């Protein structure tokens, strides 16, 4: 059972916890959400302390559709709608700064272009090569998603409400379960959580963001 | 200098004959495009003979923004816009045969969906996980782009003029150039070769598609 193969890491109060002090540190986590839903680990980092070296780790050992998971005002200030009349937005680049924009270090241009507090629509190109979600008010005790959990996750740390996430993959190409996630998290000195953890987290510690 | 790199693998006529011969057989070949351009370096695979361990190898080694080269006539039949009023229409998922769509797997059968020539707009969902790319009437004697190269490389070896790109990378996250491309190639059994290998190739041999 998963509950039993994530209590190396704690119980889900402390799962959290040690999940927003990475976050504090500028270190990543591995979010997965429920087991019949996706049953998927992404890796999460705050947009406010990402790295190149942490952006070439995602695109290495991940799917490499790396996501920026947005605020729907964030959104609205960056004039992105919705890619189609997973809330994808049009895709994004920054207007300045990259070259062709996939490299890790153009991503990481793009995404703090986008995730600064104070962006225009006329700092970014669209299409590019960042994907901005939307994540929904409420968290995800509205959505149980990888998506509001990542923006959960930065608010509850007292960061910036900006995250990226992307999906585990396993070399032959599939998706990383629990055991895959859980060795990849020991490995980087990752903590491991669950969607699961957060909406128990939030209601107990009545933590409404 | 770049032509004297590549002469290891034949004159550029030679370059182009290997380039159709491995992608008859189904394996990939390397792609360059001008060192003025983007000068980068993408996997190329033909839809027709694509596996699940070809995607696999893309997504590892490459930006995992893997791409969908379609001539505008399949793109029109698939009724796919342009994502924003390089040719990015929506993303697409098959509806059928996938669950979440980002795995090796579902790539490909996302991408035969979308390749088939009897397909129909309702077989893809929209957004997903595969970019679909319009490639420009005239192929690269008209846009000097991947893109182009692609489906061009496609009509030339006689196969179903479709094919998948994505960008060659290092493990830093930066793009691979000329060098780490060849050494890529000799890794991996691939022919490499440049856009202007193919316009020179296509004025040449007097060859309209
Ligand atoms: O497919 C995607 C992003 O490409 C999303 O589904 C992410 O995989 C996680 O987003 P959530 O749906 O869990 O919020
Ligand atoms: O950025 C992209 C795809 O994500 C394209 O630019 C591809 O990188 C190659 O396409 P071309 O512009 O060379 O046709
Ligand atoms: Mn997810
Ligand atoms: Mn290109």
């Amino acid at each position: 059972n998963q509950s039993s193969l994530l209590a190396e890491f704690g119980d889900p109060i402390t799962r959290v916890e040690n999940a927003l002090q990475a976050l504090r540190e500028g270190r990543g986590v591995l979010l997965l959400d429920d087991e019949d839903r996706e049953n998927e680990g992404d890796i999460i980092y705050a947009v406010e302390s990402l790295t190149t070296a942490q952006m070439a780790l995602m695109i290495r050992e991940c799917s490499g559709i790396v996501c920026l998971c947005l605020t729907e005002a964030q959104a609205d200030r960056l004039a992105l709608p919705p890619m189609v009349v997973t809330a994808f937005t049009v895709s994004i680049e920054a207007k300045h700064g990259v070259t062709t924009g996939v490299s890790a270090q153009d991503r990481v241009t793009t995404i703090k272009t986008a995730a600064n507090p104070q962006a225009k629509p006329e700092d970014l190109a669209r299409p590019g090569h960042v994907f901005p979600l939307r994540a929904r008010a409420g968290g995800v005790l509205a959505r149980r998603g990888h998506t509001e959990g990542t923006v959960d996750l930065m608010q509850m740390a007292g960061l910036q409400p900006a995250g990226v996430l992307c999906e585990l993959t396993n070399p032959d190409g599939s998706m990383a379960k629990t055991p895959e996630i859980i060795e990849f998290g020991k490995l980087h000195n990752m903590p491991v959580l669950t969607i699961e953890d957060m909406v128990q987290y939030r209601i107990q510690f009545d933590l409404k963001l």
